[PDB]
């Protein structure tokens, strides 16, 4: 497996290496034929090359089968022209690979229910994966405009945009508990009915996955009341943006969340947390999200579901055994990784 | 105070009378000059007059200063032409009075934190009031359409639509903790920036109320993480529909929720719960939402904030002392009301 590693800024290098320590361990034990190369990206790239997504890195991403991304950005590059900012480089990466689906999982690991803002009885067993359409919807729809008297924006979707995001939700579900819930606003909106109609049609080719439809307002209530009853949720851009953020707060810690973006090109896997420059080089940075991103990579980029689950079980145990600082513990980056590896046998 | 009472269907008559028992008690003790008349509405009206919102009732609502509404609808009238359905009558009522703002409070009464899906530490102290714009936005915006290839809907807002809903949020806030949070999607959408711009301008006339802006996706997270830090929240139609439903689940019981709709005409106050025909005439129906609707009426229709708060404190105590069936208790409608009245002295 050819992996392009883009450590990035702040704690990026540290947490990314921790994930590689896990990947190399699996490679030794299973002979995955792991081949990777680290390329400059983000702030580190601006300071070295003048741009956040330099040519060699662009080629590297094209050459790879997956991208393991660290953290990007920082105060140091916040005051630069948009065209060359770290954040912009992320946009360029996604666009170059035509990634149209954003996978955003929220899971409450056993024993960590205490960290959830929900009562332990309801937080228990949560393992939902939100699939959000990234390229269309009201965020890009036209017409759009503003005047002194009014403002307008258009929520527009064509059949192919809905079909493609829907297909990844079904493929993702096949690797999980085979249940998808498509979220729309069909009882009021034309696009809502169009969306539902298309997803029901696309579903016909996936007889092994159960399809369910839900209204966005109702889904918001279910995520707080009975979040444990879902598996895969697929929805539009703005709805997915809201629902994934809502689902984010369920585990009670942003540091634990991994994320992925799938599409036509090389898939990208990255931790949801920022670079946290203030603690760069001290150890201490929680590598959970980076390691879990590595697991997402095995599952979605290579289909190694059995292995991804093994890595996931290992970190679950590591969180209880040697909790990192952000979880009221003292286990630094290396200590935590050692425990993960300890359970990967 | 001239009040038009529309008991409605199912448990409507029972719960509405319980609220009147509270209003009459206050009227005796304070000399409110309460004057009310009950008019046929909803299902009861269809069976008696052939339509859910008959002429005498329309006139009655116009003649009144406020409308105390019970429950409406039922399986018996579900299979009728839309034009004459109970639900349609509600639409006609709102339209006839040009009510453009929907007040939707969610409160976790002290001692009832156990009922919340949130941990008791965070459920404690929640008292948020969502003000939702009812007449505009994507639900009514044009253009809108659907074809075999695509579908579209328009989120459009004119300055006067934003200005008016914003003013009620400020007036409502003045009666509460004087803090408003306007929710938009300004960092991405034109209408979002237009909305924020207008609400900041309108706010200048209300120096005694603190104004804050929040993004809808962020607000979703705050409502689950730190819901106790808000007072009044004002937002658009679709955003308000989602956020009010989300906020609804916080107290852990739909039966406790009251609601109001303000605008140019006679304001309407009604419990959020349905008619629950199956238990009509048995007693047992929880009158909390109806009594709390009566309190909302005193506050918003007559400005009797001090009295509304007194009624609210009474029910709070009643819920702990003589819990109704739906809260794991045995107190029927009358028993519960008696306790409320007991504390209204």
């Amino acid at each position: 497996m050819k992996v392009a590693v883009l450590p990035g800024d702040g704690i990026g290098p540290e947490v990314t290496e921790a994930a590689l320590k896990v990947l190399r361990a699996l490679d030794e034990a299973e002979g995955l034929g792991l081949a990777y190369e680290v390329f400059p990206f983000g702030g580190a790239a601006i300071d070295a090359f003048g741009e956040p997504f330099p040519e060699p890195t662009r080629k590297g991403v094209e050459e790879a089968e997956a991208v393991l991304l660290g953290s990007v950005g920082g105060p140091k590059w916040d005051g630069l022209p948009r065209k060359i900012r770290p954040e912009t480089g992320l946009l360029s990466l996604r666009k170059s690979q035509d990634l149209f689906a954003n996978l955003r999982p929220a899971k409450v690991f056993p024993g960590l229910e205490r960290l959830s803002p929900l009562k332990e009885e309801i937080a228990r067993g949560v393992d939902v994966l939100i699939v959000r359409e990234l390229t269309g919807g009201i965020y890009f729809g036209e017409p759009r405009g503003m005047s002194e008297a009014e403002a307008w924006n258009t929520e527009r979707y064509s059949k192919p945009e809905v079909e493609r995001v829907a297909r990844v939700a079904f493929e993702v579900a096949r690797k999980r508990r085979k249940h998808v819930v498509s979220v729309d606003k069909a009882n009021v909106l034309e696009v809502g009915e169009f969306w539902r109609k298309t997803v029901e049609e696309v579903g016909r080719g996936y007889p092994d996955v159960a399809l369910e439809h839900q209204y966005v307002d109702a889904m918001a209530m279910h995520l707080v009341r009975s979040p444990a009853r879902f598996d895969v949720v697929v929805t539009g851009n703005i709805f997915g943006d809201i629902l994934s953020d809502l689902a984010s707060v369920l585990p009670g810690s942003l540091g634990l969340l991994p994320s992925a973006s799938l599409g036509r090109g090389t898939p990208v896997f990255e931790p949801v947390h920022g670079s946290a420059p203030d603690i760069a080089g001290k150890g201490i940075a929680n590598p959970t999200a980076a390691i879990l991103s590595a697991a997402m990579m095995l599952e979605h980029a290579f289909g190694l579901v059995e292995l991804a689950r093994k890595v996931e079980d290992a970190v679950a145990k590591a969180l209880l055994e040697t909790p990192p600082p952000d979880l009221g513990g003292s286990a630094g980056t290396e200590a935590f990784t050692a425990t993960v590896l300890r359970h990967l046998a």
